């Protein structure tokens, strides 16, 4: 309803935020009822039909345990990078640690945009597109 749409006015439609900007913004787009989990959604440039071009692995996040991530057949992949309660600087570390883990799974030799689109959002909040190169 209007409760959800009030958070969309805070997010800039066609602006690609930095990882540090989204870290504070994602905390503002969360309610204090149940601690909302912060997630990262990245559409990988790999073809989700190839028998050898598949991404699957784990990464020890600097602030928490390890997370399992595999390319769901839309080419996109999600992963929990902490909670809304987490400090802004610690979330940014988890975003980067996950992005760098994905970048390690980039096709052998093949050059191109491996990370097409990247978004940081909570379970009950709006999406925030970020520059993974910040």
């Amino acid at each position: 309803g209007k409760r959800y749409r009030a958070l969309l006015e805070k997010v800039d439609p066609n602006k690609i935020y930095t990882i540090d900007e989204a870290a504070h913004l994602v905390k503002e787009l969360a309610t204090a009822k149940f601690d909302e989990t912060v997630e990262v959604h990245a559409k990988l440039g790999i073809d989700p039909r190839r028998s050898d071009q598949n991404v699957r692995g784990t990464v020890s996040l600097p602030h928490g345990g390890r997370i399992e991530f595999r390319n769901d057949k839309t080419g996109a992949i999600h992963a929990p990078v902490g909670k809304a309660s987490f400090p802004p600087e610690k979330l940014a570390d988890n975003i980067r640690a996950f992005i760098r883990a994905l970048e390690a799974h980039k096709p052998e030799g093949a050059k191109g945009t491996f990370l097409r689109s990247v978004y940081v959002t909570t379970t009950m909040g709006p999406s925030v597109r970020i520059n993974p190169h910040s």
